[PDB]
């Protein structure tokens, strides 16, 4: 299965790039699509197009104390990396580092598809840790100053 890697990948009417975030179809009729950062793309010798990257967990996808507070739209950088066929992408989204999320917003994305990341999460130890520096592929999305900054809302889930 010789693979030809690329910085971008076309599928139907869509074009995907390394550094994009995408929603990926889960293995359950009623289950939220997963957020994955595209870190590599390829076409294999069978003609199938694939992405590989890091999974981002929503709060309800973590084991957490009932009292833990979450930002609105918060997601967690997991230690889970896997490949997915490009045919399973349901759409694009954006995850922003906590330091820029409140001041900047991505051009051409609905607010519901923009998430904020402050911490990583490990399923192995069921624990969180604040991220010191944001290390992800450079994305092609364009960020502009928000007209008015978003409020900082941290509340528990339960």
């Amino acid at each position: 299965l010789h693979r030809t890697y690329s910085q971008d990948c076309s599928f139907k009417n869509s074009m995907y790039h390394v550094g994009d975030y995408v929603y990926v179809e889960p293995a359950e009729a009623n289950l939220q699509p997963h957020i994955v950062c595209i870190e590599r793309l390829w076409e294999d010798s069978a003609g199938e197009k694939w992405l590989y990257g890091c999974w981002f967990y929503r709060p309800n996808e973590t084991f957490h104390l009932a009292t833990r507070k979450f930002l609105e739209k918060e997601v967690f950088k997991s230690d889970y990396y896997n490949k997915v066929p490009v045919s399973k992408i349901l759409g694009k989204c954006v995850v922003m580092f906590v330091k820029e999320y409140f001041k900047l917003c991505p051009e051409n994305f609905r607010d519901e598809d923009v998430f904020v990341c402050e911490s990583r999460y490990s399923a192995k130890t069921k624990s969180f840790k604040k991220i010191k520096l944001w290390t992800m592929p450079i994305s092609s999305v364009r960020f502009v100053p928000r007209d008015v900054p978003l409020p900082v809302v941290r509340v528990a889930s339960v």
